[PDB]
């Protein structure tokens, strides 16, 4: 659940 805004930004199913 918690994406983390980088570039690409980086989301995992947390």
């Amino acid at each position: 659940g918690f994406c983390h805004r980088s570039y690409p930004p980086e989301c995992w199913p947390n």
